[PDB]
């Protein structure tokens, strides 16, 4: 597959002529969901009578699972149920996005469908009010397959001026990253901040800190605005852990991670415990941490060492970093470096739930 | 070496203004701004906040990666900023804010480039005496290929001349950036006193002042970040280079000029050239700190618009090293002018130095 | 000294947002003054406190002389006083633009400051209240060649360019239109416009205005001109003979009344006016434009030849012409046909006051 | 007001070398050439013979159409051309010819552009004394947008110093004409004796001499013709202007040298001298001579690289108006160098004058 | 400076059918000099008579020394004796290539003829017989990139390009070929080529060259490689460090030998030679760049170090290599590594007699 220079071409004033027309009383809800890759996303638009309050007073739908890799032809129809609503930032008010769980012809939830589990294991814990903070790194690319704004069949500059740049020959694409983080914020996506990353064309979004199921329900929806943002540019947006070999920085997607006894004062004892913990699972992590069971994950992990488990303060080398306020403060979350930026974050969370919180061994 | 990149410059802007106008919300943004390991990149990033903070006293503070910086180690490499000066952000409009602030190290102690720390403490040393500062940024507006905004492809335009304060689509290369900046800054809240077209094509001057004490090194880098977050949205770059043309082709400076209480008051020139012969003593240690090559880079402009190793002074003399304007030469109050410093120095270093020479009475 | 390309192609839909920023309490305020070469504008900007309600509440300033042909620079400080004050079109209320007199380190007149002794020669005559109307032709070029003319060539013959109307007849007409409303909203007495005989080439009229104001105005609506054509990236020559040969050559036409002119049967006193006139027309021509007359000499050849005087009614090839309604009314004006594009309307109005009114000779 | 044609320089050339390919076989094509209406231009068209022609001797009287070369009118338009000198054809090979011609009127008396009438008679009355001279022909290679051959767009290459007798991309613009014309103008047998890179970018040279009498001319407007000929398939214009670009870029002039018997014998610097002092007494006659309106031209050049108004000499000055070569100096004997002629002067022009100063002893 | 476009754009079949042409009986003769920069070579062209056999067959001329920095305008010509002849491979047989020595009015040596001193040296040593080999590196240039790399950026890491083949790794090699084939041709002691580590930099070797031919054959294949890059419109550069940082520098090594290095158990005079380099590094150091070193400066990080001296067999880090086959083979010459790609071979070639021959000291 190959990006389609065409579209971003197209009169785009036109466009927002047609989107300046009052739209009347009917509402528009774009449904959202997971494809049988476990990465891509879906979506289709449905007319509503009127503007829903709350994500409950949505219908249920369907889609053809022959076409997304989930059923056959003649057993086609597949199950929409809504999960999360949130404003839509690409039509604006009345109108919605909703990010939906899917289902089998006989109910069942689908193969890639990882939140229907993840959803009942953060219930079960829900009195320690475990909170996630995830770091969602990414790299924009051109047309011809190559990172944005790159010299063409070339490099740019060695890596040390990009990180938190500014300028014409530091910065390549803000203009994607300001209007994602006004579409989020206007969305009602919990957006915490951004930030330029090492690699030129790599930015960051981090999204928290959100309670239980709420993490992987934020960012999706972040990740589905991302990629309609960058639609309407022209450009790509890439999850691969290691767009481009060698020396230059691979993206990630770390995960910051809290309960109440870990927030409350000397919480920093329920921290270490909980990292001890994951010190002896470190393989079942790194399974859960990328789509294709740590083989994403080995071309990264030359940041911490993919063999390897090691943990500290203020860290940016180790797998877990005490972040060095936490250590002060002796409070508050630590952070999981390892999660690759293509990690679906209903996995992740689960895992460390599981791991964590649940003591489950192996 | 670093070339700029065209493609952003050619991303639909349009596109970018339509979610620009999305009502916000609630949350507020704040990007923090500080200096880096070179002493002079600025780097940038941005958190949210739950509601809008009424003065800098309400930021948090906060940290970065100094191994992504040229700072500090992998393996220890946290960071902190220390808000410093708020201002309104003019490219997110309110209720958002920009931030610059200071860099301490792992330990707590300043960061090696962070020089507003002992500056700040020098000014305080002397706040009876209301030091103002007032600083002539001049830049050049460079485009894609590392050659001058507007220049001829491989080439040079005509001599010097018409350019200076000029008019028109063969004298003034690149007022769109100019004015875009002019009104930044106002709407930011940043202090800036005027602008002009300088004698070289494509070079351009913003100043900022009078402002009192530490407050200079504070609007004249929140300006600069301003400049350079401009230029990007229009795909150019501006150096703050002093000499990017060699030969006859005018090279780039940052006139800082200075009174105190006693200099504005009635004859106070008197008090401007007893400040004028402490300087006359110490040429070389204010050339050490007018650039951040401690005098390797003005040594490629400072060829005599007055010679790197000879100090002079004049009144209405824009050859010598300071000049007393012609205003307050007739008035016999006012300031003087140090014509002396690189474009590319630090505001914080060239203030200080000032401070310590003409009201410390420092010596060597 | 060639245009510059590259200013016209940054995005100034960028510039517009910028520009839509409420810019607070304070106020700009653009200095223009006249340079070494007595042709040349120059400008810069100060940041005001507050907003001035007329000129005289302007401070004096100064700019380096050195940088302008005017002064040297070990002593290069030259004054700028106040002269006459307008709305700034290009950055709107409450910003303004503020024409200057120049004057040396000994605050002694500049070379090129022609309005001092303009506007003691217009006080001496206050009674009579002389009106002036001019009529400044101009050419829009591109590499220097004329604006939307073929590349190394020619389009077809004069005919059908005047007051003319389609894409194959008016080159350039967004910046006429920009012009005018922009010296309407200035407060510049711009009283019409039209094309001209030669392709590309155009004219507006200021007018009439008492006095010193005339100069003034005129040199304001001409600043507002190059700075007009600037954001478009086109140049305006007010040479008096862009194109050699068969093309129309560009003038100043100056229009002039006393107040006995305008009354019943002032005929008699513009008659009077051009008979003195006739006396005098080498005085004239080497006021007529800069190089006292050796630029006005590629224009006029034939239009009347540079040596020869002439006045008629209608006589669009007269030095002098009465207009036809002045001639049927017996009252009005007259226009001195003479003066080159490119000429100091300071120079212009103090010769016709000095030769008309003063009965000056020699 | 003309402009260059980019068309022509673009059709594809490899199709004409295959027709120019084709044996030809027993016909003979001259080309005749002669100077038209400004004194300036040259013109040219081509008949069919039935054989070579030995000599200029063998080939027949013709004529044009004056009234489309600014010289006769079209109720009685027919002119004579007579030929002069004939060369091989460097454009059509051998048995093909070249034929510079004189112009005659109407009532066969010569045109007012025919200085060769009345030089050729000069020449004559001096052929004793055997006049030779050498010419070098400045020219500038200008582009399709009537800039100079390689300058950059709307703008200017880097100030003078590199490109003088200079090789590389980057200070050699157009060698691929001066290569082809020096070969063209030996096949011809024109007698071309070097060839140089002048000061300005896009500035070059090419000497032409030692030719005795009235063969000067005759092999100089030969050579030019040659050399608009070889520009014209290239795509680009010769200008002999003396001052195509103004300010600090160099002018075109067309040096003259010159000897007599006499001066080329021992001591003949003597007779050398004695000419010198000749020319130092009509300095004004010699410059109306010396470009095609009278001095106008030259007026934009000769600024002090002689001054125009004042006449000056020196062994190796090329400040002065004429220079005595070192070698001349030296050796006693040879010829001197008049610097003053410009680049668009006619050698007829030029070479007469000499003689009527330096040997027929005229006067005023 | 910058180059120029345009002459590379010019239809270089018609030059082709122009020099197809039989030329007759007269001959041109080109003559080569050095300028007052020391780098620069300046070349013009005579008419002969007839085509001469050898050198001293040709006259003496003469040229404008104002033109090249190394006279004034009112006392102007400069000599030129001619010193090497060659076959001219741009114009073919008759045709000429002569290297000029430059001479003052008074008959004096120019400034920056350098030939003059060495000659007379080499003459000192005749019977030692010395011989030179030299490598000359260079990079070929575009606006000035380097040729073949990305616009605004960089090809991949240094590795594949040495000896390379492919349109991926050997950037120019139309130029290499071209310049083998000319200094062939020419008579030009061409001895081999190849590509070096830096993507669009090359190499040829010249030698062995006894005594001053060495300095005259070098010479005139640099002017060769400067005519054939300006045939296809390239520069060749013989800066030491064109490209910062982590990009090959380029370098002039001399190897060197005397008749009695090169017979049997040669080794014992080669390891006295290089012992009395030792003592001698600044001198040498001095002699091998124009600027006396600041050249050397940017190249000798590192590669050996510009103030120390080093010796080894098969050292290519050292400041002299004796090669593995002269080690073995106890005979032959050795390899001076510390020459700048810009040096003058007169120069270089003159220290390593005084040095290792006449036994000189300071
Ligand atoms: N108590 C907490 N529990 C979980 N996450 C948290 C907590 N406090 C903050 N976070 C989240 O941690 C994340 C930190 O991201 P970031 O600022 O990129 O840190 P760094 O770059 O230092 O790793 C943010 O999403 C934030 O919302
Ligand atoms: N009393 C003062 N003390 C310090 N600075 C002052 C004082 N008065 C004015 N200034 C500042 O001096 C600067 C003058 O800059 P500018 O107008 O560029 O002067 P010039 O170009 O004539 O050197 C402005 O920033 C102004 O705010
Ligand atoms: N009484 C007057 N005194 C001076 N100028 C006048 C008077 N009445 C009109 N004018 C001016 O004369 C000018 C006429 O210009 P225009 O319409 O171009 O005339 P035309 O093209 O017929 O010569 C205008 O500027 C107008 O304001
Ligand atoms: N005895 C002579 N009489 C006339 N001309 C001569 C004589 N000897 C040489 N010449 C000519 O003088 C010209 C010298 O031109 P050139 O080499 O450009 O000299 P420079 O550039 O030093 O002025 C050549 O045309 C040459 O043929
Ligand atoms: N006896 C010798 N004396 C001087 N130079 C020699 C001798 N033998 C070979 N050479 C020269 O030494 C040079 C070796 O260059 P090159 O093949 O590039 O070596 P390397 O790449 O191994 O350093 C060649 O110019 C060659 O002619
Ligand atoms: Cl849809
Ligand atoms: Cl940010
Ligand atoms: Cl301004
Ligand atoms: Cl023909
Ligand atoms: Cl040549
Ligand atoms: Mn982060
Ligand atoms: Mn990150
Ligand atoms: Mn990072
Ligand atoms: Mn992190
Ligand atoms: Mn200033
Ligand atoms: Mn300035
Ligand atoms: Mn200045
Ligand atoms: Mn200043
Ligand atoms: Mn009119
Ligand atoms: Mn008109
Ligand atoms: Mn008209
Ligand atoms: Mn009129
Ligand atoms: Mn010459
Ligand atoms: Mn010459
Ligand atoms: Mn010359
Ligand atoms: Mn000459
Ligand atoms: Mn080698
Ligand atoms: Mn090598
Ligand atoms: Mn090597
Ligand atoms: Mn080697």
């Amino acid at each position: 597959y190959f990006q389609s220079m065409a579209s971003s071409h197209l009169n785009k004033g036109i466009k927002q002529v047609y989107m300046s027309l009052p739209q009347g009383e009917k509402v528009q809800a774009m449904y959202i969901w997971i494809d049988g890759t476990g990465e891509g996303l879906r979506c289709k638009t449905r007319t509503l009578d009127s503007e829903p309050k709350c994500v409950e007073e949505l219908p249920e739908w369907n889609f053809d699972g022959s076409s997304t890799l989930q059923s056959e032809g003649s057993n086609s129809d597949m199950y929409l149920v809504p999960a999360a609503m949130f404003r839509d930032p690409f039509r604006k008010d009345p109108n919605k996005l909703v990010l939906c769980e899917v289902f089998k012809y006989n109910r069942r939830p689908a193969e890639t469908n990882l939140r229907h589990t993840c959803k009942r294991i953060m219930d079960m814990v829900s009195n320690q009010h475990p909170w996630f903070g995830m770091e969602q790194e990414y790299t924009l690319m051109g047309t011809d397959g190559h990172p944005f704004g790159w010299p063409s069949n070339g490099f740019p500059g060695p890596q040390g001026p990009y990180y938190c740049g500014v300028g014409a020959d530091r910065a390549y694409g803000r203009d994607i990253v300001e209007a994602h983080y006004r579409a989020c914020l206007y969305a009602g996506v919990k957006i915490a901040g951004t930030n330029a990353e090492v690699m030129p064309a790599q930015w960051e979004f981090q999204i928290g800190p959100c309670e239980g199921i709420s993490m992987g329900d934020h960012l999706w929806v972040a990740r589905f605005i991302l990629h309609r943002v960058c639609e309407d540019f022209g450009v790509i947006a890439t999850f691969d852990p290691k767009p481009i070999p060698g020396n230059w920085n691979g993206a990630g997607c770390h995960t910051n991670f809290s309960t109440k006894a870990m927030r409350e004062e000397n919480g920093l004892k329920y921290i270490e415990e909980a990292i001890e913990k994951l010190s002896k699972r470190h393989q079942y992590h790194i399974r859960a941490y990328d789509p294709k069971g740590g083989l994403d994950n080995a071309r990264r992990l030359t940041t911490s060492n993919i063999n390897d488990f090691s943990a500290g303060v203020a860290n940016r080398s180790a797998s877990i970093r005490i972040p060095r306020t936490v250590g002060q403060e002796k409070k508050g979350y630590f952070e999981d470096r390892r999660p690759s930026a293509n990690c679906d974050p209903f996995s992740v969370t689960e895992a460390l739930i599981r791991t964590c919180l649940l003591n489950e061994t192996g």
